[PDB]
């Protein structure tokens, strides 16, 4: 059973979050109870602050609180390569990857013909003007039929502009053995094999 | 990440249990696409939970009233107290609708190894509720600690004219013996019941 | 995979549950790497089980003799019979050391939805064992079917005169009511054992 | 558990990779309700596989014949030799279908420090196979030693007359970068194939 509406209210809102079911929401409400008021406030404020300060970048649509995203601003960043991505989280992933100092672009999603979701529900337009010649457009969308489809659509679109278009490497992940690697992956890791030495 | 709004929100979510760095970020970005209302409703529910929930003076169960629902209910059985480890168990024994007595929440459990003795236990409020003609049910967990907590309570509550009982160790609903530790099955036998 | 023998091992292994196509293969490549004695000692172990194992004609527990270990042990409470579903059950309750009586292995539970009635479980050879002055401990599982079977066995056995018990429902050792479902906690609270007079 | 045959069979089964004590006991009781024919057909496949399966003297795949159907099949690419760690890897690439070439089974990876130099693998009998006009595709995993063994084979083959290639390190099929390892994403970006030149 559940009575104090405040507790019933917290369980609900918490349970509305991804990766957190009813049982876990309650587990969470009873932990917030044991916490000092300073924290609850700081959690609440942090939530509210961000919701206010956080907006999408006008150039690329990476998340920020300024006129331009830190990536767009930063002058030491390779201004000639744009890495198209599905979600702002991928920017972090490809950023904490210590191997890319270029510009990013965020379609806030993936194409999907099924649900009438087209290149108008995704930030594909604001990308075109950013693409010029002597530039490279790395397509880093997912690898689901969605990511695969979005990318090929992007390739088609960007083609007329004079930039080099590339797609990230389909392949076996690091720290695995062929035995537990999916069939279609292997076939791609194979057909996409890199030559380490030419006689 | 760079904007303080994000970093701070992450920071504050990292704290919450069942959530680490990566989840916090995931969460934040999820909250980013929610309409303000959703956020406001989450912020208030937190604050309203803090401002309103408090321990029941009589049983220490979490409530918003001067007395918890169980305690303010006159149709409840005043002659039995089911001592439990966490407030979440009162919910669990209540969803059972099989119990109409009273509870009592220790907000913890004896943990010698982790330096937890009775000092950190809160029984002060329990003692003055157990007289004679009453039954106390130790619905403490069944771990090495729970069983301890019960033992502690037994020796503690027994001097009062109370009859102390313990939740039955047995096989759980939907259980298939083979997939049930021996010790438990051993108990499920010792405590079986005549159905004929 | 072309060598027919390799193929067969795969297919033969794929028949065992818990093991599937891709999993059979792995095992097969694991065997290939083992010495001849390992493989010969696994092979002979299968043929020896088949050849020497069979249900106890009295209680249907698994055994390699005319009557099972339990049934033949003189120092056993021939007064009580604990009924279980699978033979592995006798292993558990025995590995429990709390029981010193006899058993009866049904080899399954009643399952209406799967067309499994009493005729497909060794229920019949259990009736002639039950008489007045005995106790039948229905220790079938605690699932919906496991319960249904218990009830059924109870109605059948009752008139015979023996006393009948059901294993105690309850909280398992080493847990907390948090990660314990309500249903259980309900019976677990109801079947509480008094630990001290008033 | 007392019948020596049930025990002996559990022991032997629980030796198999993937099945634990519990799982093994379960397989035993399943073997129980099975007919001799199956038990003999299983025990048959085992001993049979031990008898007929051996390592091919060319590419060390697995076969009954004097030479693996792969090496034997004259309809395969005679120019490429795909080096894998395990025979399973063969069947693993012989699924994606995108390969008609030859293979070379190493039967393990390097991982030196724990005492496993190249002399314990089948690298030696690979050398003569490689020649000018061919391509050696190093298909070892991507574990630490997976990449290690590859880097060894590379340095080792360089001199021979064939080109060397390494399987593509990258993002698997059916995934989002959010749920994809750091270094993988990194090697994914560095190993990005351009698809539209300007
Ligand atoms: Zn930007
Ligand atoms: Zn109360
Ligand atoms: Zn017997
Ligand atoms: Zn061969």
């Amino acid at each position: 059973m559940k009575y104090p509406p405040s507790l019933v209210s917290l369980i609900r809102e918490l349970s509305r979050l991804p990766g957190i079911g009813p049982k876990s929401a309650q587990r969470l409400a009873f932990h917030l109870f044991e916490q000092p008021r300073e924290d609850i406030e700081r959690l609440a404020s942090a939530l509210l602050e961000a919701k206010r300060d956080l907006h999408v970048c006008p150039i690329c649509f990476n998340i920020t609180d300024a006129e331009k995203c830190d990536v767009c601003a930063d002058p030491s960043r390779d201004q000639r390569t744009i890495c198209v991505v599905e979600e702002p989280g991928d920017v972090i992933a490809l950023e904490r990857s210590g191997e890319y100092r270029g510009l990013y672009h965020v379609l806030h999603g993936v194409l999907s013909p099924m649900n009438g979701v087209g290149p108008d529900k995704l930030h594909i337009k604001p990308l075109l003007p950013r693409v010029g010649q002597g530039m490279e457009v790395i397509l880093a969308t997912g690898t689901t039929v969605e990511g695969d489809a979005t990318a090929l659509y992007l390739q088609r679109l960007l083609e007329p502009l004079g930039a080099a278009i590339s797609r990230i490497a389909y392949g076996v992940p690091v720290g695995g053995s062929l035995e537990y690697t999916d069939e279609v992956t292997l076939g791609r890791a194979l057909t996409g094999r890199q030559t380490v030495s030419k006689p």
